């Protein structure tokens, strides 16, 4: 779980910055991201470092697997978290 | 200690912005105290005004039955900031 928490907090960072994602889009970038990254939930936070970690992981699944099943939200979302957090 | 590091770190980058800063154990503690007196909300509960509503009338359901000893100093003043960030 925590999905609901984290796509609360994704929605609020990204309209702080004018960017506006459909809450399916949020809660499918959320599935794919513990997915990816399943410590996240349980031992991550919202810092620069664990935010860097989950992007490699993501761009190894890139590699590993294709674009195909990656949803197009996906990086964009993962950066743009990331621009935040710098 | 579960959705914790995760909460914490959201409690203290919205409070930042306000200019208001909490120790990461303060932060922590307060955490603690969250889920003891609402443990739906890790599962069930988002960073919106109506499950934030009920976490502080199930904090004050708390201090009722337990007394205000032993509930955390930092605790409703953190629950009425993030309360006016929800707005």
């Amino acid at each position: 779980k925590g999905q609901k928490l984290f796509v609360s907090v994704l929605q609020r960072l990204l309209s702080e910055r004018g960017l506006h994602v459909k809450e399916s889009s949020a809660i499918e970038f959320y599935q794919f991201l513990i997915k990816v990254s399943p410590w996240f939930p349980e031992e991550g936070g919202l810092n620069l470092q664990d935010w860097k970690r989950v992007g490699r992981e993501m761009k190894r699944y890139a590699a590993e697997h294709g674009t195909d099943s990656i949803p197009k939200q996906a990086y964009p979302i993962w950066l743009q978290l990331r621009e935040i957090l710098t």
